[PDB]
């Protein structure tokens, strides 16, 4: 028997793309159903986001202060229908708690509590399926955990890290995020050095940590000098960017006692 931790706002998400006008909270549900009934779920948790992340607020003030400016130079109509899809995305949560444990730590993303809870419990089944088409989950990877993207129908393995990542392993796609950037969430990146100049760059001397201690690089390249003095943005990026590292933190960061209750119903959920 597996595991299931799916991204609850983002295959929200995915319901509104297909269709922005109607509700979606029966299919929902009934959907997650197909999914736990397919990989064998044993145990299926509902995860949703509710919030701005405290933790990386703290080390990024701008966090994701891009999807905010969005919203402010929105009409009425877009205001409105982006107000309908969270009400259905409520509503949709309300009708999962009847039937799969679901989750909202307000102050605390997602990503950060699927990977608390896959390091946790992961242990205690035969694999892990994480439901997003968010490929940044993808930090979460091994040969146990896999990820699962409607919008493709495809599923993702550790494996693939190069075609669908341009890296090797989970640690080069940390080091790519924060090296190269993330404008989705609003995080700036070296100016001039994209997937493909990132991961050569990292293929060549490593990881972050490992391209902070050699810095100097060599190169006469603008991108490689904008890189020489980045290391400030790459200390920073790297804690907003590496999930299972930091999603302890980024939780007790709303509490040392809402960590506590987490951690007691996700446990009390794998027995
Ligand atoms: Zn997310």
């Amino acid at each position: 028997r597996n595991l299931m931790i799916v991204d609850g706002t983002n295959l929200g998400f995915r319901f509104k793309h297909n269709n922005s006008k109607k509700p979606f909270a029966s299919s929902y549900v009934s959907t997650i159903q197909s999914l736990a009934k397919s990989y064998s779920a044993r145990t299926t948790i509902v995860l949703g986001d509710k919030g701005k992340s405290v933790f990386r607020l703290e080390h990024l003030p701008e966090y994701k202060g891009n999807r905010d400016e969005k919203y402010a130079q929105r009409t009425e109509e877009e205001k409105a229908l982006d107000e309908q899809f969270f009400e259905y995305l409520k509503d949709a949560f309300e009708l999962c708690k009847t039937t799969f444990p679901t989750f909202t730590i307000r102050g605390v993303e997602a990503d950060d509590m699927a990977a608390y809870i896959v390091k946790l419990i992961g242990h205690l089944y035969d694999h892990v399926w994480l439901i997003s088409t968010d490929g940044d989950w993808d930090t979460l990877l091994t040969d146990k955990v896999s990820r699962f993207s409607f919008t493709t129908r495809r599923e993702y393995h550790l494996r693939d890290m190069y075609e669908h990542h341009n890296v090797d392993d989970v640690e080069q796609f940390i080091s790519l995020k924060a090296i190269m950037g993330d404008l989705g969430d609003n995080i700036r990146g070296v100016e001039g050095i994209g997937a493909k100049r990132g991961y050569n760059i990292i293929r060549e001397f490593g990881n972050v940590l490992d391209i902070i201690d050699q810095l100097p690089l060599p190169g006469k390249q603008k991108y490689i000098q904008n890189l020489n003095a980045s290391e400030e943005l790459l200390f920073r990026n790297l804690i907003l960017v590496d999930l299972p590292t930091y999603c302890v933190d980024a939780i007790a960061a709303v509490g040392q006692d809402v960590l506590d209750k987490f951690t007691k119903d996700i446990l009390e959920i794998a027995e």
